[PDB]
């Protein structure tokens, strides 16, 4: 470690640490910067030597922390929880922290280059035709593709390609993490990561959301699987069974926007798939930032400045580089850099997505004057909730038109039904998937999942949570928790079922704020510069105040609460059980044991 970033010496005690934290977030904003850099540089070209470079800037990183960490509990460990400063006491339980860095040098090398190696399979891995990409290619397929021949050799292809050269390094990913934060005092790395919630009952309160939750989606997965019956037919598609993963219009099944076409409950009124709009009128990569970014602007938010848009990646290079194409927000943590990389497709979907992505940075302008130890979410479900709060007002018909996307403007029940169900394809439909995916991690991380049973229990998640099944059979050689983003790039999951019931929270407090007097799902705060001002307190406030007491601020409540979702969607909700009722269909999959039979050509398209 460089000399001017080693730790000098401070007295044991409370104006020794904040000392210890003035001089601690001068050389940390060094060392974030050349890590973010250096991964940067990575991801936006992935080759050898950057994996190289970022593996030793991971190294730095790693020194840093045992330095400062170690320090801080030679000085402080048996104190810094009684310190009168509670902002204070977050930054030292923090650096305190060590994590990769409790690891021998050995180790951490290990450590480093499995992120790396298990970065680049995924961000790498291609389907080829007896080749394809993830994005754009076999994206595309999933959402427009109707050959149920040709979703599954897509489907079958990247979870076949992306999973199975991942499992021993996954496997050896775990275990070396394990031992990281058992160093730490937690009892494995899924205890550390609940720990950023604050909340000794997190499990039990999200079991209590998910229950209130269950029957919405219950609910649009057989009015969902009806009309999927009604195209592919009775030999692929069983009433009382689960639904084949690969026919939703998207990779995961995660969100079901894609097949709107195909449910859409009155096609007569004005048609609110505008991505054909979007390429009639000529938007490209630029319009969609620019357009998210005068939104934030409307509500006195701050623009993007001109280091994002030099320095940004908003399309996928075309200059045969291989890049992560999966969308990200950076903070360069110097309060100057600040970028996107997404691999940005001209669709309404992806739109959504460009405010997402926005909504992380405005974050990161709004308290880049915090200690780099406290430029973070109240939570990390805050942070993903803040450009979706956005896409909920922008999504509206009668802001599409505003903007000319919807020439033609109803106010009618039928209209009102036909938004609402699009709508849940996208957030109802999530809700299942962005539950299960850190409750499988959560096993894996404590052991009650070895490698053993990685698949078993994965699909087990699935067919529990979502109603889903594989429309092949699998086997513990596959690994297809593995072929989906976050899970070989170490990254939580539970932050965005928690950003999925927080921002229908926000969007009702911000909605009040602007002085809005109609249905929730028709707000639009666009020009509200009160719901701006509002909004801004949350994002000032970084993590330096628990991130209950922020909520209550915002909303009026210092706990998640399913109540505004429930309101949000009620009408389509009433609508859609009418409707299950009338045709007489079985909320579930009772016959959990089917999958659907291969093509009589299969493998072919
Ligand atoms: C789409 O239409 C709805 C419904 O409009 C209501 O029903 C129609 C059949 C007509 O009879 C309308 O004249 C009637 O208002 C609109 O929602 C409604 O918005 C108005 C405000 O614009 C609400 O009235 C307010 O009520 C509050 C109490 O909550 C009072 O404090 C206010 O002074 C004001 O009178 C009305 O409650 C609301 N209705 C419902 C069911 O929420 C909606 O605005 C409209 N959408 C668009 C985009 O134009
Ligand atoms: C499109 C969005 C990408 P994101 O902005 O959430 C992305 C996911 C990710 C995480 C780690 C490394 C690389 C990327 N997160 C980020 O870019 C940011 N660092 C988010 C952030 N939160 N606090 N500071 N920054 C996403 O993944 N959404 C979920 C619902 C999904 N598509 O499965
Ligand atoms: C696991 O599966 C491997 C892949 O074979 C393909 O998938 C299996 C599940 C069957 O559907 C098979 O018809 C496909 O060819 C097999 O090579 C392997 O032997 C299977 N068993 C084990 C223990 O890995
Ligand atoms: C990609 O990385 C190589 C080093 O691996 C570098 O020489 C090259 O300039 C990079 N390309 C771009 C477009 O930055
Ligand atoms: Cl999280
Ligand atoms: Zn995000």
């Amino acid at each position: 470690l460089d000399p001017g970033l080693q730790p000098g010496q401070f007295s044991a005690d409370e104006a020794g640490a904040q000392l210890f934290a003035q001089s601690y977030q001068s050389s940390a904003e060094q060392v974030l910067f050349q890590s973010v850099a250096a991964s940067w540089a990575h991801d936006t070209n992935i080759t050898a030597e950057n994996a190289r470079r970022q593996e030793e800037a991971a190294l730095l990183s790693q020194e840093f922390a045992e330095a400062w960490g170690q320090k801080a509990k030679e000085l402080y460990e048996p104190i810094w929880q009684q310190f009168t400063d509670p902002q204070l006491r977050r930054i030292i339980g923090a650096v305190r922290t060590l994590g990769s860095a409790n690891l021998p040098l050995a180790k951490r090398q290990q450590y480093n280059a499995l992120l790396s190696q298990m970065s680049r399979i995924y961000s790498t891995a291609k389907v080829c035709l007896p080749c394809w990409s993830l994005d754009p290619d076999l994206t595309n397929i999933l959402a427009s593709s109707r050959s149920y021949a040709m979703l599954l050799f897509a489907w079958e292809g990247w979870h076949n390609a992306a999973g199975i050269p991942l499992k021993p390094l996954y496997e050896d990913f775990t275990a070396l993490s394990n031992e990281a934060y058992k160093q730490d005092g937690f009892t494995d790395t899924g205890a550390y990561w609940r720990s950023w919630y604050n909340s000794p009952t997190f499990e039990d309160d999200l079991e209590h959301l998910y229950q209130q939750l269950e029957p919405l989606y219950l609910n649009l997965h057989a009015f969902v699987r009806r009309a999927l019956h009604r195209r592919y037919g009775d030999r692929y598609i069983n009433l009382r069974g689960p639904i084949p993963a690969h026919l939703l219009g998207d990779m995961w099944a995660q969100t079901w926007s894609n097949i709107y076409d195909m449910v859409v409950p009155f096609p007569d009124k004005p048609n609110l798939d505008v991505t054909s709009t979007m390429l009639q009128q000529g938007w490209q990569a630029t319009h969609m930032f620019r357009v998210a970014e005068e939104f934030f602007t409307s509500l006195e938010l701050s623009p993007m400045p001109p280091e994002f848009w030099e320095g940004s990646m908003l399309e996928k290079p075309a200059d045969g580089r291989e890049v992560v194409c999966h969308a990200s927000a950076w903070d360069f943590y110097n309060r100057k850099d600040f970028r996107i990389k997404q691999c940005t497709r001209v669709t309404m979907e992806q739109l959504v997505v460009v405010h997402h992505e926005m909504g992380h940075i405005q974050y990161f302008l709004q308290y880049k004057d915090l200690p780099v130890s406290l430029r973070e979410g109240a939570n990390p479900g805050f942070h993903e909730a803040i450009g979706d709060v956005l896409a909920l007002s922008v999504s509206t018909p009668e802001h599409l038109h505003k903007i000319g996307l919807l020439d033609r403007v109803t106010n009618d029940t039928e209209s009102d039904i036909n938004y609402l169900l699009k709508m849940a394809l996208d957030k109802i439909a999530f809700l299942p998937f962005g539950y299960l995916v850190d409750q499988w991690r959560w096993g894996v991380f404590s052991g009650r999942t070895p490698p053993s049973r990685y698949n078993f229990d994965w699909w087990y998640l699935r067919t529990k949570y979502q109603g889903i099944c594989p429309p092949v059979t699998r086997n513990e050689t596959h690994f297809d928790a593995g072929a989906k983003f976050h899970v070989p790039n170490v990254t939580p999951y539970i932050r965005y079922f928690v950003s999925f019931v927080l921002q229908f929270q926000f969007h009702e407090a911000l909605c009040k704020e602007a002085g809005y007097e109609g249905p929730l799902h028709q707000c639009d705060i666009y020009r509200s510069t009160k719901a701006g001002a509002k909004l801004r307190k949350v994002l000032r406030a970084g993590s330096s105040r628990p991130w209950q007491e922020v909520l209550k601020d915002m909303v009026g409540l210092d706990a998640l609460d399913a109540q505004p979702l429930l309101k949000y969607f009620q009408l389509v909700t009433q609508w859609l059980q009418e409707q299950n009722q009338q045709n007489g269909e079985v909320l579930g999959w009772p016959e959990y044991q089917w999958h659907p039979p291969l093509p009589d050509n299969y493998p072919e398209g």
